[PDB]
């Protein structure tokens, strides 16, 4: 009994949560959240959902991200939407839990 009729699991917006992170104070020096973000982003692309760089900048302005980070992500989304591929600096950091989390929200959608 949730009472809320139906509702909708915000899968895509929870992906933004991973992109924004739990520490939004970062710009030039990003650690794992550069390549892991790419991993998640390319997973969406693999599912057939190529994100537009616009939605990154737009949501970045809304949630208050750092421009340098947003522009980098926009460059990734650029290539992602264009159908290109990017290099991951640390492939081990793409953990299964994050993937199956998004996957589960899309599944129940």
């Amino acid at each position: 009994v949730n009472f809320k009729d139906k509702s909708m699991p915000t899968a895509i917006e929870k992906a933004l949560d991973f992109i924004g992170g739990m520490n939004t104070s970062a710009s030039v020096p990003h650690s794992m959240d550069e390549s892991t973000a790419k991993g998640i982003l390319k997973y969406l692309h693999d599912l057939g959902v190529p994100v537009s760089p616009e939605v990154v900048v737009a949501r970045g302005e809304q949630e208050g991200w750092n421009p340098e980070f947003t522009k980098k992500v926009a460059g990734w989304a650029e290539k992602v939407a264009s159908g290109n591929r990017i290099l991951i600096k640390n492939p081990e950091y793409f953990s299964t839990y994050m993937q199956e989390q998004l996957k589960e929200l899309v599944l129940e959608h």
